[PDB]
């Protein structure tokens, strides 16, 4: 599909960034062009992202350390204090970071693991959101994606918290596309299942998405949900 | 539309009972003949709506004390221990607690206010069905029913963690359905904007009442308009 060159002067922030869809996202992103910002709680995993983008594309990119399960409002605020000092403008945001929770019935949820799951997918991201607004609406096209899922938007048995908090990641998604008309693009990404193992589908198979998102080729495109699969 | 004796001999929690919809909510089910226990946080305000469902039904409601907004599970756990001493199932709960917080943009919510609204709709109403489960699965066919609005369906703007909140309430909805599928009937209201050119909370109880009584046994996992 696209150009190799497609994110060629985009600043692109990738949240859950150490593992997982989020370390595929940002590697794809560098290897498409960008300057990418990796985010993350762990700063020797960050480290060794950052050191292998480098190696394989020949620029490396700065983390910054942030516990989505604990970050306060003003952790975010000084997060994108400190991104300012360094960078003009954020061209992108993926929210990638996220906690499952409990798979079981809602009679045999934790509470504290659901309390833990809405932090992290829901409030966190909301105040980790709020904090990078600005330097979002420094871009001349700036790009907001949230991760869902199927059961974001059908409730499924035995999905607990993380349904309840991938709804609410739909509807702070809509909100949010309806306050930034024209002014951002805000869509969500439901990767479906990355993770019988051999039969699912690897990060790198669901990139496209995650590229198209980021590029030039979505600009007007706000407000939805998107399935990767 | 409904009889009168509608829902004699059923037993219902109304949580929020203190004040507007749920107030309404309360006193409309006595005077259809059911056992109502109401729950809000705070003692003198329930004791003068038991008093006054009393003194227009002829029957006292029993009132129990819990605040959504700090309430704990072993809270949560606690009263339904108490709940239970006293009566042998719960037929319906309407949870119709809620915090509105916030009306204005993303970029202006109130971080704490946001995090209020989610404790209050979703971590707090989620914990407080945990606890009531089994009273409720000891009914011939309970009803379990949440809160929602035209902005958990749909998000717009300003509407910030309330809606995130309602999209959650939702979900938690469906959850629920699919788990109790021909077990619990487990539904949303919309009661619309309410409380000169705006309803009432007696004018909108038609859907209360029939999401308690026995015309809606078959009905599950929706999400209903007080207002269409």
């Amino acid at each position: 599909q696209p150009k190799q060159d497609l994110l060629n002067d985009r600043i692109i922030l990738v949240t859950g960034a150490s593992d997982g869809i989020g370390r595929e996202a940002a590697m794809t992103y560098a290897r498409y062009g960008a300057t990418v910002i990796l985010l993350g709680r762990n700063e020797e995993k960050l480290r060794q992202v950052a050191s292998h983008i480098n190696e394989e594309t020949g620029r490396q990119p700065q983390w910054f350390i942030l516990d989505l399960l604990t970050c306060t409002s003003e952790d975010c605020q000084q997060l994108a204090q400190r991104i300012a000092v360094n960078y003009p403008r954020l061209d992108g945001v993926l929210h990638n970071a996220g906690l499952l929770g409990d798979v079981c019935p809602m009679s045999e949820q934790d509470p504290q693991v659901w309390q833990d799951v809405m932090q992290v997918n829901v409030n966190a991201t909301f105040m980790l959101t709020q904090a990078l607004l600005p330097l979002l609406l420094k871009s001349d096209a700036g790009s907001l994606v949230f991760t869902s899922s199927s059961v974001g938007r059908q409730g499924r048995a035995n999905w607990g918290a993380y349904a309840a908090s991938k709804f609410a990641t739909e509807g702070m998604m809509q909100v949010l596309a309806d306050e930034y008309q024209q002014r951002l693009r805000v869509n969500c990404i439901n990767p479906g299942g990355t993770r019988d193992p051999q039969k699912l589908k690897t990060p790198a198979d669901i990139m496209p998405l995650y590229l198209w998102l980021m590029g030039d080729d979505s600009r007007r495109k706000t407000g939805m949900t998107f399935d990767a699969q």
